[PDB]
């Protein structure tokens, strides 16, 4: 049953792009949740000098707890459980398109720049991790720019936000982090600007999260 | 009215394409097989900064319009929505989320690490690193997947019928074997793989049955 007293708890790190996607689905659906910070920096530093993954959406209903993992799985659950406002359109072609744009990020871009990948690159070849990240992010953004520019609306798919924007916006933030020039992706930059003006996008941004450090205490 | 026709751009040994071959076979859907010369393609990509594209692509024509569906997971979701029976997702919200997470552990969490471009770039910087990396990341993904699958598996990854989860698992185990990984540490994955292998659709989708497989 779609029991209505579910409470939600998100395990999140302020600048995790994977967690940010889920923050965006939650914000866009107008869903309240408890923020449970997971300090991935502390865990990295502790593990170095010698498991907890993000996102996890914990759903509690009357003494039963469900732990939902994988951003895409979590977002598809949100869309089934709370269908309005829809972040997938009702037509099947559009659904496939939106899922493909999400997957270009989910599977095609982010994994190549995740923190474990980058750490293992730069252990073998100092400095190369950031060059690698820029290469693979640029490749993913080029695929997106082409696939989006196709009959583009104001957003990645039509004239309202969808799951595709939930994946695009955090990925462009990571692109900027690594110093990738975004000049070649004008459609993506336009979409990013349209999203940035919306209250739910503002709410989900890293800088607004409970665990966000001030600017002068952030690593690159 | 032009009724729906399916054409799959595939390469016999591509795990991403195989996933979609499994969805199509499980649903009893005929399709035209369109072979892609992936090895020639990847040689070009490597020499040209991979600017040029991926399989699978499912080309669908209906009512005079053509749709090119990309990304295995998006294609498989479309097949499940467009042709519901037999179902490759469970009916209940919690089981759907579990099956999608299992699928994504492979789709986003294991296969990208071992993508031919990723391994070529490693191999260009440090010869042999590609093998070490693939083995590390596939084993890591499979270890996590074993734990997750064991909590909910029946005969198959989720309960007692095949689901999208098994469409991701089976090709990924075949790739693990290509990289020489011991599969002993994943007994649940192996038992599920064996249950799937016995089924006609899995047999039909396997690399060795495809038109582009070597003699
Ligand atoms: N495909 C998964 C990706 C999850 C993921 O990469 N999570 C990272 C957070 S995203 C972040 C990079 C980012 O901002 O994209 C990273 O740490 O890699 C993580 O939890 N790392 C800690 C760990 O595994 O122990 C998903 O979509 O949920
Ligand atoms: N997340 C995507 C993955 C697609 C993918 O990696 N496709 C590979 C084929 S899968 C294969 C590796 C495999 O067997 O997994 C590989 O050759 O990299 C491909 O077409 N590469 C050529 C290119 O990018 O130009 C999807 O699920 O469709």
């Amino acid at each position: 049953l779609y029991f209505q007293s579910m409470t939600l708890r998100l395990y999140s790190y302020w600048r995790s792009s994977s967690a940010w996607r889920v923050r965006l689905g939650l914000a866009l659906k107008g869903l309240a949740y408890e923020y449970r910070a997971v300090d991935l920096l502390a865990q990295e530093q502790f593990q170095a000098a010698h498991m907890s993954q993000v996102p996890v959406l914990e759903v509690e209903e009357d003494g039963r707890t469900h732990l939902l993992v994988q951003s895409m799985a979590i977002l598809e659950w949100l869309e089934e459980r709370h269908p309005e406002p829809a972040l997938l359109p009702p037509d099947l072609w559009g659904r496939a398109r939106v899922r493909a744009l999400a997957e270009h990020v989910n599977s095609g871009t982010q994994p190549m720049q995740n923190a474990l990948v980058l750490r293992m690159l730069r252990e073998k070849v100092p400095g190369w991790d950031r060059e690698w990240a820029r290469f693979f992010i640029a490749r993913g953004l080029a695929a997106l720019e082409t696939a989006v520019r196709d009959g583009a609306g104001r957003f990645s798919h039509g004239d309202a936000p969808t799951l595709a924007d939930c994946y695009l916006v955090p990925q462009l933030y990571n692109a900027r982090r690594f110093g990738l020039d975004l000049e070649p992706y004008p459609t993506l930059r336009r979409v990013d600007e349209a999203c940035a003006a919306l209250a739910p996008f503002q709410a989900a941004h890293p800088d607004r999260q409970p665990d966000a450090p001030p600017p002068d205490r952030r690593t690159p």
